[PDB]
């Protein structure tokens, strides 16, 4: 059971995934923009780039807040991957004015290669979980989240910080996986979906078609489904 796409919608969907303005700016929001180039990716099995992630991830933001949901901070595709080559000093800037500790989950996307995935602290269950739709375990990436909480903590509001009956894993094929390797930014996506409403991840790999045009439309109305 999911939301239909009606006619309709779908002739909103076939409609910008046209050949027209490449820079026609189709959704403009949260500093970011969408372009047809951008939603392009979206279209048959292409990589999604990254201001689709982040828009996309936003959105989640955006929609935590209403009343009920946990309420979520993003950070931006290229938060973590300039973390772990770099360090907390090239991204300590990143967050004036958030304060990462007033949220509830903090979604972070994981760009390694070609592919992606997704971390996400959650506050309330006290720990730091990574979810790749091949089924990777990334160890590591949880520890660099944790080490950077540390650091944040220090630095934001002069307490060290509280690691107690904090856990750090990843999730085994216990999740939906892919068999598109170019559906990755897609599971992540969805994976974030489900997380920040507290719903089971319930989906597999056959409902990505249908969940690329729901995005493309999604995006275009800046509403969730």
């Amino acid at each position: 059971e999911f939301p239909e796409i009606t006619e309709e919608m779908e002739k909103e969907i076939k409609n910008v995934f046209r050949n027209g303005n490449q820079d026609e700016v189709l959704s403009e929001a949260f500093r970011l923009t969408i372009t047809r180039k951008d939603i392009q990716t979206l279209n048959h099995l292409n990589w999604l780039n990254d201001e689709i992630i982040n828009f996309y991830m936003n959105m989640l933001m955006e929609r935590s807040k209403e009343k009920g949901l946990p309420s979520v901070h993003a950070f931006n595709t290229f938060f973590f991957t300039k973390l772990k080559t770099a360090g907390y000093q090239a991204v300590k800037r990143w967050t004036k004015k958030v304060d990462v500790f007033s949220v509830d989950i903090l979604l972070v996307p994981i760009h390694l290669g070609v592919h992606w995935c997704l971390a996400v602290v959650d506050f309330r269950k006290k720990n730091i979980t990574y979810y790749d739709s091949m089924g990777g375990i990334n160890n590591e990436a949880c520890r660099i989240l944790l080490q950077y909480l540390k650091q944040e903590s220090i630095d934001k509001k002069r307490k060290e910080f509280d690691t107690n009956g904090w856990q750090l894993f990843s999730k085994k094929s216990q999740i939906p996986q892919q068999m598109n390797g170019s559906d990755c930014g897609m599971f992540a996506c969805k994976y974030a979906d489900c997380i920040t409403k507290d719903r089971p991840i319930n989906f597999t790999q056959q409902h990505m078609p249908y969940f690329r045009k729901r995005m493309v439309w999604e995006i275009l109305h800046r509403k969730l489904l």
